[PDB]
């Protein structure tokens, strides 16, 4: 697969990065993506945000990157999001204090788009898309294991800061897509399945920070299991 635009996403010239993104949009429009294809695409997208210095272009770029999910064939979305989490997991400890905030926002929007992707728009949610999104939460931020195999050939260790960020925002992002509606049976099951993943994380984790954030987010007053 020839993806010549990828190396230009890291250009110091933002006009070149913008053109490289448009080639990527057209490339995704036009065989199927492999695990290796999305790792290369997401590293290029990672560095495209890394080079973005301005607050408003960063906010647009995070939404642009998260909304790429709607351009993808149904069969490639889960492979695509695994490439995202593997990318963030590999690159996490190298992100300096000055550049962290825009990558925290990227994770939030990509997670938020993943939740919105689960939705149908009286069955309101696509359970096959729910299994894929939640299975990735179990695979990366809420994994009871400490490394992920990608074949194995490629083994990636899960950084603790990535878990801590997802633990900070998962209630925010289930609320934003409307999953905290106490009156939906379908929605409460999805929140329960996510809560069970976080509960399992708090029981097993070696990290007191992860243990504390998991416990904290499970006590969130917004969760229906904590109300009335």
């Amino acid at each position: 697969k020839s993806m010549p635009f990828i190396k230009h996403l890291a250009s110091s010239d933002r006009k070149v990065r913008t053109a490289a993104l448009n080639s990527l949009h057209a490339f995704l429009s036009a065989s199927a993506l492999t695990t290796l294809d999305v790792l290369k695409l997401w590293k290029g997208l990672f560095y495209a945000l890394w080079m973005c210095d301005r607050a408003i272009p960063q906010q647009n770029l995070c939404n642009e990157l998260a909304d790429l999910i709607w351009q993808l064939p149904r069969e490639s979305v889960a492979t695509w999001l695994r490439g995202f989490w593997a990318t963030m997991a590999r690159e996490w400890t190298g992100i300096d204090v000055l550049r962290m905030e825009k990558f925290l926002l990227l994770v939030r929007r990509v997670l938020g788009a993943s939740f919105k992707w689960m939705k149908k728009d009286t069955g309101a949610w696509d359970q096959s898309k729910v299994d894929e999104v939640l299975g990735l939460l179990a695979e990366w931020p809420f994994s009871l294991a400490e490394e992920v195999r990608i074949t194995g050939e490629i083994v990636q260790k899960i950084p603790v800061g990535m878990r801590l960020h997802v633990l900070d925002i998962w209630v925010d992002e289930v609320e934003r897509v409307g999953l905290l509606n106490e009156d939906e049976e379908e929605a409460r099951m999805i929140v329960q399945r996510i809560s069970d993943m976080v509960d399992a994380l708090e029981q097993t984790t070696k990290s007191p920070a992860v243990r504390t954030r998991s416990k904290d987010s499970l006590g969130d007053d917004r969760l229906p299991a904590n109300r009335r």
